[PDB]
Formats: structure tokens, C-alpha cells, sequence
């Protein structure tokens, strides 16, 4: 399938213990997909001062159309020293590792795979 349903465990940036996929904007691509796919993956909401606490590459999740069965449709975006490798719209979040945090909610996305 070109698009798979996913419920994203939304975490608070300071509870986040893995706080980046990687160090290459291909790796952080490449990982989040993995963690997506295993169901390891987390979304933290971005306000002010949680971009700073996380680690670049970031990897965003961006509204690609204006939502199936309550999951907006998404696709992914990195960032490395304010360059974006992809075109999307609004952030939903970044994306990180979800290694047992306790979420505050879930995020229902249908992502471009």
C-alpha cells in the first residue's frame, strides 16, 4: 500500500530519552520510515523551545492533502541547518524514536510509505 494507517504515541519533548533518528538527513529519513513501520515511533508537537531540545536531523510530519477514516494524510520532511529535503504542508510534529514513554494522546495519520 502507498499509504498505511497510523496511531502516533504524542510525547511531552522532555520525557523523549532517544532524541533524534541519526546524523545524516538520509539516515533520520530512512529510520523514521523503519520506526513507523515497527510501530516504534513517536511525535512530539512543535511550540517554542522544543526544536532546540531535540536533535538534528529533524524529521517532520506535514500535511500532504486537506483525512480517511480521522488519519490525516502526512509525509515526511527533514531538516539539517534550516535546509528542508521535501515540500509539504503544515507540520503536525517531529518525529522521534518512542522507546516506552507515556504519551499524552495519539496522532491518527495516513502516511505516504
Amino acid at each position: 500500500k502507498t499509504h498505511v494507517q497510523l496511531s502516533l504515541p504524542v510525547l511531552q519533548v522532555r520525557d523523549v530519552l532517544v532524541r533524534g533518528f541519526g546524523d545524516s538527513v538520509e539516515e533520520v529519513l530512512s529510520e523514521a520510515r523503519q520506526h513507523l513501520k515497527d510501530g516504534t515511533c513517536g511525535l512530539v508537537e512543535v511550540e517554542k523551545g522544543v526544536l532546540p531540545q531535540l536533535e538534528q536531523p529533524y524529521v517532520f510530519i506535514k500535511r500532504s492533502d486537506a483525512a480517511p477514516h480521522g488519519h490525516v494524510m502526512v509525509e515526511l520532511v527533514a531538516e539539517l541547518e534550516g535546509i528542508q529535503y521535501g515540500r509539504s504542508g503544515e507540520t503536525l510534529g517531529v518525529l522521534v524514536p518512542h522507546v516506552g514513554e507515556i504519551p499524552v494522546a495519539y496522532r491518527k495519520v495516513l502516511l505516504r510509505k
